[PDB]
């Protein structure tokens, strides 16, 4: 996250870290056994870390749970990042408490101008590299589809939206991928892509979760 703030310990209780020997992507806990992330975060041998604030220190609230299966969206296109969404099932159920809690899926798509909360452990610089150990947060509005398509001509599908600041300076970034965009207390987006981080006229692009709710519900009910 570039230009954001320190969330504060366990104030984003649905945020997870995906760990393959190191943190590599974020995700969101949607119930006690399932995490949503980005398909471009796929790898084998994922461990899901819940209840994290400082990813480099054991603080006492964490639950570390191996993934039993990963399900990438059947229409995911790694070239265009269309349908950049994946489900991860945990080998055993998480214990839900005040520090580890699920986020609701949307019944409805969010509106342009809605302020959302984006979070993660990704790079905090627009130029250069500095990774935080504690969870960072950013509030950002959803942009109109026309300003989104203007920013990334020919690259925005109906399964994507833009959120951020056309002036630049504030954005998600590498390492935030897979993480939550929460608007009005529902998961509306997944950190997906963008051109650099926090660049002028290049806002963040997010998977539009409201398009996937049927697939998520059907998949969880059969796996
Ligand atoms: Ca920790």
């Amino acid at each position: 996250i570039v230009g954001g703030y320190t969330c504060g310990a366990n104030t984003v209780p649905y945020q997870v870290s995906l760990n393959s020997g190191y943190h590599f992507c974020g995700g969101s806990l949607i119930n006690s056994q399932w995490v949503v992330s980005a398909a471009h975060c796929y790898k084998s041998g994922i461990q899901v870390r819940l209840g994290e604030d400082n990813i480099n220190v054991v603080e006492g609230n964490e639950q570390f749970i191996s993934a039993s299966k990963s399900i990438v969206h059947p229409s995911y296109n790694s070239n265009t990042l269309n349908n950049d969404i994946m489900l991860i099932k945990l080998k055993s159920a998480a214990s839900l408490n005040s520090r580890v809690a699920s986020i609701s899926l949307p019944t409805s798509c969010a509106s342009a101008g809605t302020q959302c909360l984006i979070s993660g452990w990704g790079n905090t610089k627009s130029s250069g590299t500095s990774y935080p150990d504690v969870l960072k947060c950013l509030k950002a509005p959803i942009l109109s589809d026309s300003s989104c398509k203007s920013a990334y001509p020919g690259q925005i599908t109906s399964n994507m939206f833009c959120a951020g600041y056309l002036e630049g300076g504030k954005d998600s970034c590498q390492g935030d991928s897979g993480g939550p965009v929460v608007c009005s207390g529902k998961l509306q987006g997944i950190v997906s892509w963008g051109s650099g981080c926090a660049q002028k006229n290049k806002p963040g692009v997010y998977t539009k979760v409201c398009n996937y709710v049927s697939w998520i519900k059907q998949t969880i009910a059969s796996n």
